[PDB]
């Protein structure tokens, strides 16, 4: 399932993620944009072995298991497969582990390079939230 913008704002929205840990609802909806642009389904292998998953492309090596990442620590406590889920549930819990581990939502590389600074707002105006 591919998420609308709106669509995916009002379900972060209702799962929690406006100003978890101080970041506003924009921040999250423009990482999802960037990293699989909003899509639940995507993958993506790395040169480590790892892969990251879903819709915030939360990573196989340090998050979530899928038997298969060499130095897997699971630190969110779940298969990497209920990342894959048209429901974001799991995804945002186990985000909402990650932002609190201590260098904030720099854990997502494309919200550094393109959602830090920016008018992070921009992605929840016109949405009914």
């Amino acid at each position: 399932k591919v998420f609308g913008r709106c669509e995916l704002a009002a379900a972060m929205k209702r799962h929690g993620l406006d100003n978890y840990r101080g970041y506003s609802l924009g921040n999250w909806v423009c990482a999802a944009k960037f990293e699989s642009n909003f899509n639940t389904q995507a993958t993506n292998r790395n040169t480590d072995g790892s892969t990251d998953y879903g819709i915030l492309q939360i990573n196989s090596r340090w998050w979530c298991n899928d038997g298969r990442t060499p130095g897997s620590r699971n630190l969110c406590n779940i298969p990497c497969s209920a990342l894959l889920s048209s429901d974001i549930t799991a995804s945002v819990n186990c985000a909402k582990k990650i932002v609190s581990d201590g260098n904030g939502m720099n854990a997502w590389v494309a919200w550094r390079n393109r959602c830090k600074g920016t008018d992070v707002q921009a992605w929840i105006r016109g949405c009914r939230l």
